[PDB]
């Protein structure tokens, strides 16, 4: 086994540098109320990290309407991540627009447990989801071999947003889901008076005293959610390849 | 703050109690052959927690036809389970044909580290994916308030198997990544004598030395990718609730 | 090889969650003048708990009478709790009016020594009867595969109390004792005067110095506890399974 | 707190000096395939403990005809236990057919878990109710200021025996029950599939999977066990103090 | 070995349960101004110890008239000890007027060193003479099979107070002596002008330098002594076997 | 605060100087199948001393007769005993048949407890009763200022010897009991079985279950004892002193 930070801890505290210079994690999200997306990936100069950085910055205008800051971990040195950035601007016609973390003896990597069993010296795909309080909401470990799906992220986060905003509970494949279609759920009772008092309010619409739901989430709210799952359905029309 | 077993690793030897009987893990799906995903959830009569078994039952036969099993995993006791399996089919019409274990100590949940500081007692949304040779390959932790995108655990398991068997990475978004779209990168060389062989060899496509891929999956393992991001994106016909 | 808290000894501090809130014992019911009867059991959505559990419903007023509040224990969770009482009022029409602790790490059960050898993960059919004082006066420990016999719980309760306010002890099968009937007994003397002073009064009848008793619980108080044996005793008019 | 032995354990091996001599526990009682209830005691020349006596005493016939015998337990002299069982024969006209273990050490006491905080130099009314195989089925810690209910002994073994000869489960204040009266439960189902054999099969009385009872007990069996709770309510027509 | 108190130690420091409820050793007796004989015996309820407590009694006037307060004790419950002085008097028609300590636990017979090879949960025949300062001056160990002779008993504390009040020693079966019969002894001089001015007074009559006595008791002092050994020397007028 | 030898537990072994040469006790006295009495006294040259070793010279051949030796034991040497022994002879006219250990390093008086509070240098006035088989049966503390009753050490090994041979145990005050007289204690019962088996015999006169005797002593046995007492009570016709 190995550690991680936990779902509902503060991100550890830290000190890093960027190829945008020193920043210390969580405050620098937290200061400007933002959301932060950490990610590793193994090794700059490597083809699948490419096509997932250039994923992350082609959506980058995505997350910058969430308030969601984008932040790439790896033990690549900062010319490293400098010149990759080059020659995928280079390459293939994308600016990657968020710092990358670099971390050469693994510090911040140890620290965050994105050292598994594959590899001793290079991170996996980890993926950390922070609120503006500085609160890790959700931890993804993809693999060397696969590539992460970053429509998926854009779900999640807007999700977690509504969910604290609207003070409501996400079903599963929302907001696609096959029982309550874009219905967010209420928290499940946890006393027989608040199940009771609910069933008589019928405020909401209820399958049994546990499972209650509505529509709270705004028409454009859903939309903006189902264009994440639209593109990562969509075959592309041209691929970036044929004009490099 | 919290251990876990690791990508790379062999899945934790252990024995559990199910509602289908006591099992050995990984040693039961290993004899057969299979992958499993295990996944946990926070309690039994809770409506988020609902709606995930319901989306991985009628995905049952997906994950069956890549070779693929499923098992729960709550501290509640195998009464509570089968009770709540009984209320889906009797409210949703939809019987759980998958086996959940119970774990009303938190032993199996300390022992995968999915006790979160969201819950000192109950499991969060964490997901497994352990192959026929009994090693995890990815995991998820999502929280209590978020339901999962069942379709993206689908994609993962189609990518790995895919991976393995043809021998490539799979680029970000795969089948539909933006370069690429449903090509598979070749492993990136580890030295500069192969990367220029692989360029001589003439039987990749290649943006330079460390980014080679051809498309080797075939016309069906691709249109089956495709078909889960669909689903996942698509609006619902009817909803399940309504035919109570 | 089990360690218990003692008849005598206060009822060790803990707060516990129920499905009616989180409360402190025994402050709660010491706080409102109250005995309380805890009791626990295996596991929600099993057979011989459920009789109980309408038993102790049944008894429910009672228990009020004698200013005695009941609290359940099991290692369910408050969702499973509260759609278990929800069963037993749909199947059978008993409403379930007293809480239900949930303790799914086993730390109250472990606490309060309820796991013994039948099951390391489910709670034995434990009884702790509690006075106003917070004070541990009887405990009863059934196994799994036998039902209590509520009547004599409530039996325990009133002779207590009688005995408490009387400054009396009370005689095997009070208030049918084949010696003294419904005779409540003067403890018994600690030295010869007491006992020769005593006898020399008239206050009581005797056998000796050490057996001496007298009549002082109202035909009201001894109509209660013989009430409560004859319900035990009587083959129920019509059953509850009759009219589901 | 205090340590005591658990149900389902084997009663802890031990020489005890009863007032019918040296016996091994549990040995004697299984190497006769006999049942034995072991009960407890603060003192001797005391009216509760004599009331209790007296109450198994007039009971022995009823214990005998359930292959079950009877053993005391108290910090007196074996010579205080034959001159107090005079006593009672002298001035009550009742022989106490069963062994006294004498323990002027508290040695017993001690591995029994019997010194509670009442008292440190006098055993509480413990009883422990121990089957064929020497495995403990049941224990009870009344306090010394109340006498027990010896029917309700009687009706545990009688239902423990039913309960192993039929394997089945007794509900609550059994045989008569408010919901199933007589009726014994079949313990529920522990995997999904055993539930839907279970009700396809219709074999027995149900309100669910878990819930399925039948009538297996013999009509005299059911009149023994109410015999003994009639016993415990109907009011005694003549006191054995008249006759001293 | 065993440990015991030392003669002219002060009686060691305990507070007792007896029969006439609880007393503070030695300093009940020495703030009455009296001496006590505390004496172990086995158990209640056997032959020889009642012999010994109805010697005890048929003396209590004499021991009185002297001084000197009786209490027994033995490891029997305070309730024992009622019903046992309730006995001798009902069967031999003495009543026991002194205490008798309950020691169920053993401390005071740990304490006192009364736990001999014979038993290790019954006390000896133990006997501690023990002054108005509270300082133990003779001590006697009769065993379990040997009931002790009460008026060497009462001898020995008319000797000693004749010896303290007249500042003197006690020969050899005083006041019976071979050499100088009722006369009590001079201690021996310490020095040659105390040995020298001794013989040359003529004070005293004196075989030597060393052993000289006189006789300062008066007739009363002595014939209450010839007495006490008079009644040890007559068999029996009527034997209380013949009355009950 | 003082460790002693214990009624049951064979004299200690050791190789002692006497005044009759060296000897192993208690082998020495075991080999001739003889009984013993070790008496230790302060000093040599002091009166009471004297006293009684011209008492325990006087009743050298009852004892002898009885199968019992003596031995006395101080701290003076070897040759303080023989000109002590000198000088009874030379000014009373008693040879002292006995041998006397001389302890000038106290190991005796250490290894036994004589060494009391009165006197850290010189040993008491202890007496110790061992049998045939080395085996301490009685002992006794006396102080320095209180000279021992010889006839009471008699009395003990008679009754000792008579109730190891007949199997009876002695009542108090033996032969001369106020209930029984010479009679002799049947051991109590210690079964139910046993003590009415007593009862309904009519082998033995009886009080009650426990409390039973007879006269199984031999006519000169008793008057042997009765003189003993006889001798203690009367006041000597002609003291010792008079033809000096």
């Amino acid at each position: 086994p190995g550690s991680i930070p936990l779902i509902g801890e503060r991100f550890p505290e830290m000190e890093v540098t960027t190829d945008h210079g020193v920043i210390k994690l969580p405050d620098h999200y937290v200061s400007q109320g933002k959301w932060f997306v950490l990610f590793s990936h193994p090794a700059d100069f490597t083809p699948v990290s490419t096509t997932e950085f250039v994923s992350f910055a082609r959506r980058y205008e995505d997350f910058q309407r969430l308030g969601v800051d984008l932040i790439g971990l790896s033990v690549d040195s900062v010319f490293s991540h400098i010149a990759w950035k080059e020659w995928i601007e280079r390459h293939i016609g994308v600016r990657i627009p968020f710092p990358i973390i670099a971390d050469p003896q693994g510090t911040v990597a140890r620290r965050l447990g994105l050292l598994h069993a594959e590899s001793a010296t290079h991170t996996v795909r980890g993926v950390f989801i922070v609120d503006a309080r500085g609160v890790i909401r959700t931890m993804l470990y993809y693999p060397m071999e696969l590539g992460r799906l970053v429509d998926e992220i854009l779900r999640i986060v807007k999700a977690l947003k509504l969910g604290d905003s609207l003070k409501r509970a996400v079903p599963a494949d929302w907001p696609n889901n096959e029982i309550i279609g874009e219905g967010l759920i209420v928290p499940p009772p946890t006393t027989e008076d608040q199940a009771r008092a609910r069933m008589e309010s019928g405020q909401y619409r209820s399958l049994d005293w546990w499972f209650s739901w509505d529509t709270p989430a705004s028409r454009d709210d859903v939309e903006e959610a189902r264009r994440y799952l639209r593109r990562a359905a969509e075959k592309p029309a041209k691929l970036l390849y044929e004009e490099a």
